[PDB]
């Protein structure tokens, strides 16, 4: 038997809308404010985003826990066979998006894991070198779209690069008021909106086989 491409949250219809039209809002919203056109140098007349992330998922939005390219994947035999996903395959689950975010290469929705839906984020052995010095599961993110040049593996690392600044004291003072929360200029084209209000999206955890 070989294991799907990768599992993950996969977000119902409904879920998908919001969050997306979520996402999509933010990039009309960013492009167009002040602090970005500013340093629209340190990023590449107004740059349209929407655009600019052209790589968009084309349907419904996932959260990818484990990558295993169908069993080829370092830890995807391990990770498969845990009780916690055989048994948590095919179950609801609501997830917390705490935060839109945008870089040079990748657009993006972090979010926060509860205790429980910890358990199905993957422990390998091959861990990231930003991951370090950040909780597990720190990578959770929703992509939203990528520049044509980029995997859409490059959400994740973009993800913990600004959140390795976050944990630095690195993000200064927000640096605008979107409607849905503070804006903050990381600096190399980076951007993180905190949301006032957390955005529940609800979600299946099941397997994705190309
Ligand atoms: N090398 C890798 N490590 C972890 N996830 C990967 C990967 N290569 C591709 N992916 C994920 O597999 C999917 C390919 O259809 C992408 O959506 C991407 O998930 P992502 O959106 O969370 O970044």
């Amino acid at each position: 038997d070989f294991l799907p491409l990768y599992f993950g949250w996969f977000l119902t219809k409904k879920s998908s809308e919001t969050l997306r039209k979520a996402g999509q809002v933010f990039l009309e919203e960013l492009g167009n404010h002040k602090a970005f056109k500013k340093e629209l140098r340190h990023f590449i007349e107004k740059l349209e985003l929407v655009s600019y992330f052209g790589k968009r998922p084309p349907g419904v939005l996932h959260c990818t826990t484990k990558f295993c390219d169908y069993g080829k994947a370092a830890g995807a035999e391990e990770y498969a066979q845990q009780e916690v996903v055989k048994r948590s395959y095919g179950k609801a689950f609501k997830l917390s998006i705490s935060a839109l975010f945008v870089t040079p290469k990748t657009a993006g929705a972090q979010v926060v894991l509860t205790d429980q839906e910890l358990q199905l984020w993957p422990s390998d052995l091959d861990k990231p070198s930003a991951s370090e010095g950040l909780p597990p599961g720190s990578r959770a993110h929703v992509t939203l779209g990528c520049a044509a040049d980029v995997q859409p593996v490059q959400t994740g690392l973009d993800l913990l690069d600004i959140l390795q600044q976050v944990k630095g004291g690195s993000q200064g003072e927000a640096v605008g008021e979107l409607p849905r929360g503070k804006l903050y200029s990381l600096g190399k084209g980076r951007w993180m909106l905190s949301l006032t209000k957390k955005m529940e999206v609800k979600a299946i955890f099941t397997g994705y086989y190309g």
